[PDB]
RNA sequence: GACU
């Protein structure tokens, strides 16, 4: 299933990034087929990050549709980028749940002009200690809506 | 990326030969809460600090004249590493607005030449603790905090040698479009 | 609101 209760994020030596999706379609498509597509530049940031980690740590992605006013899940990146068509990479969705920004607005990114983690753009990175705070709020939160509702 | 390949050519980044000069030079931590600003500074070879930091960097530079290099050790707040070393190359123009940084508030400008561009994790330098702070580790520094000669040698050495695995260039294309 |  999704939304595990016992989830050890294993963040110690990972990195964590914000994904800003252009459409709820892409979220529906990503979940069904365990891939994601970013812009040319953001894919490429993600490729170097992932490859840099070389499996010493996870690379998590926090999804929010543009204008949705909530976060809509977390997935781990599972492959280098594939440029055989567009660039694609595999993702394993771990949490599908609607987390409203009101619950996360108070966390500011001291790497991005102290803007709230909810005021990020695509592939904005979340510092390790703010990511622990974010992911824990996402993990334990009791959602009433979900992208599945659509 | 063609832009980065101009930069890379004119600038021998991460040189393996660095005679750090020093032994008459003076060294400061630079902190940024915008990595966009670190990408902007590498491109445009300029930096700007707070009004207080501008005055501190200006004063050290001017008391050196050219008898000693002023090196700047950059690191983004919350990033868990330093991201590169640059030399201060001019006095401070306190008037300029530049309009390059990710925030308008930054008044002023001075030239830098970026030398090393590499991510050095904090735990490679946590042991060097600055007596001129309150014996906090150099990783716990604020912006324009001076590093004494003898501890800057230790810090500069580890940055020169460290086999880095990431760099801000890994994100060149990402930060470049964030200028639009 | 250019500390960790």
């Amino acid at each position: 299933n999704y939304n595990p209760k016992d989830f050890d994020w294993n963040l110690k030596n990972g990195r964590v990034f914000i994904i800003k999706s252009y459409s709820e379609d892409d979220i529906h498509r990503s979940i069904k087929y365990s891939i994601w597509c970013s812009t040319e530049h953001g894919n490429k940031r993600l490729d170097a990050a992932y490859r840099s980690l070389n499996g010493k740590g996870p690379l998590y992605l926090l999804f929010s549709v543009n204008g949705s006013g909530h976060f809509c899940g977390v997935a781990e990146m599972k492959s280098v980028v594939d440029y055989n068509a567009k660039g694609k990479f595999e993702v394993k969705w771990i949490f599908v749940k609607d987390v409203p920004n009101n619950q996360l607005r108070h966390i500011r990114l001291e790497n991005n002009d102290n803007k709230p983690v909810t005021n990020s753009r695509d592939t904005q990175e979340v510092p390790l200690e703010k990511a622990k705070q974010v992911l824990k709020i996402i993990a334990t939160f009791k959602h009433t809506t979900s992208i599945f509702d659509d």
